[PDB]
């Protein structure tokens, strides 16, 4: 399994993400990528930890799809898209163009915001960096209501400058 | 002709930049890319306006080649090969993996830094975007002596942040 050793880098939980720490975040500091995951980013509830189950693996809860979106930021600035690592990826069936999301209405309001940063079938298989190259210079947009973050709701560039922590 | 289009999306003058205003720059003013180009960045010189020739179509100073580390700064962060532009790009001969140098001095600094940026041949081609990922993550290093900028000359993540205007 070739695309296999792209989440073997790190043995990633059914998810994949390049940086095994971010620099920065919206949260209150930067640690592993996992101690975010470990716990949830702004749930207080004692399902934080999920001990029910997580969501990023699958759909579990709208808050915590917040590590979702945080991760959906920077595969949105640089896309290491699931479906080129895992084909399998598509059992989510496709609803819109974009990645790392679910239930239909993150999709949803990356619409409302004209900002999908819709990865397309072509861009999938990974045969292209032309539309890779338009969907960067279109990282930074030019109409709202530049790219998602949940706690404010709104298009930032990058909101590690707001340090959000919603 | 179709990768031909690349460049006829701005008529770029033998060159290639996705960017037709940076939104930041290390020199005095963000304006139109062309306008560092049409005069030199950091040339006091009569030359300045390029009246005897471009460095940036075909070598003519080593100072003017600061023309075309500002270039590659914006390939290196995210590469808009002229290569698979245009793969007659490759008459350059190749001395070495990364793009928009020439001299090859520029590359032997990159080299120098443990920098290299290199573009492989078949991320040359635009099969691939795995090799642009591992690339991507290695924008920021971890060696000095990130991204190399001429006028302190050493590895800048964003020398936009420090204004040189060398």
């Amino acid at each position: 399994p070739a695309s296999e050793e792209e989440f073997q880098f790190l043995r990633c939980q059914q998810c994949q993400a390049e940086a095994k720490c971010p620099k920065l975040l919206p949260c209150l500091h930067t640690l592993c990528s996992g101690c975010l995951e470990a716990s949830g980013m702004q749930c207080p509830i004692c399902q934080a930890p999920w001990p029910l189950g997580a969501d990023t693996p699958a759909l579990d809860n709208v808050f915590f799809e917040s590590l979702q979106r945080r991760l959906s930021v920077y595969r949105q600035i640089v896309d290491a898209q699931a479906v080129c690592t895992r084909c399998k990826e598509s059992a989510d069936f496709w609803c819109f163009e974009c990645e790392q999301l679910l239930c239909a209405k993150c999709f949803e309001a990356h619409q409302w915001f004209l900002k999908h940063e819709a990865r397309p079938l072509a861009e999938l298989r990974n045969q292209s960096v032309r539309e890779f190259l338009d969907g960067t210079r279109k990282t930074n947009n030019i109409f709202c209501s530049s790219i998602y973050c949940r706690g404010c709701s709104k298009p930032l560039c990058c909101s590690c400058a707001l340090l959000d922590s919603s």
